[PDB]
């Protein structure tokens, strides 16, 4: 699909058997989701920008589906204000910027 | 052009006659640049980030060139981790996401 930027590029995703709404973010190196439970081991990490930094848990090799497109990659879980799908997963679905 | 996301989508912009490196951020509603001098009056604005809200300066109707494409719009100035071209200007240059 071709997504306009007149509005925030919000799409539906399926992760951990759950359906959530997330922002396709090209400025994000990583994928960050609001508090939730995920399988496997994790390690602490800090991500920051406008407003400062927040602490999150890093889970690797997590299965996720963005708009029907299945992808695998690292997912960070923490007190983010909005679900974010970063470049690490955007590439897996073949997403690109065009103008 | 078509821009993949394997690495940060950094491009060259021109503002106030100076060239700068900026990040194409679809996760950003607005365009935020590092501290710099801009003409005219400015108004206050609150922007939300990964770590919370902060106050930045808002300059309206500012000329700026992104990847050779000319645009004229709102530019916010504040302590951003990197220069960011948000949706407000990404739309002016006809940018969309595709996969
Ligand atoms: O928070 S920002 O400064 C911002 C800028 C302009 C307008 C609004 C905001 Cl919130 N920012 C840019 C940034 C930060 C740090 C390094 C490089 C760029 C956002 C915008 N998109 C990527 C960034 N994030 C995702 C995001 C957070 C909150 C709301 C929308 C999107 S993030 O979490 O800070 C993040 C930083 C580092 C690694 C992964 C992630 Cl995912
Ligand atoms: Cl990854
Ligand atoms: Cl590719
Ligand atoms: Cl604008």
């Amino acid at each position: 699909p071709q997504i306009t930027l007149w509005q925030r590029p919000l799409v539906t995703i399926k992760i951990g058997g759950q359906l959530k709404e997330a922002l396709l973010d090209t400025g994000a190196d990583d994928t960050v989701l609001e508090e939730m439970s995920l399988p496997g081991r994790w390690k602490p990490k800090m991500i920051g920008g406008i407003g400062g930094f927040i602490k999150v848990r890093q889970y690797d090799q997590i299965l996720i589906e963005i708009c029907g497109h299945k992808a695998i990659g690292t997912v960070l879980v923490g007190p983010t204000p909005v679900n974010i799908i970063g470049r690490n997963l955007l590439t897996q679905i073949g997403c690109t910027l065009n103008f």
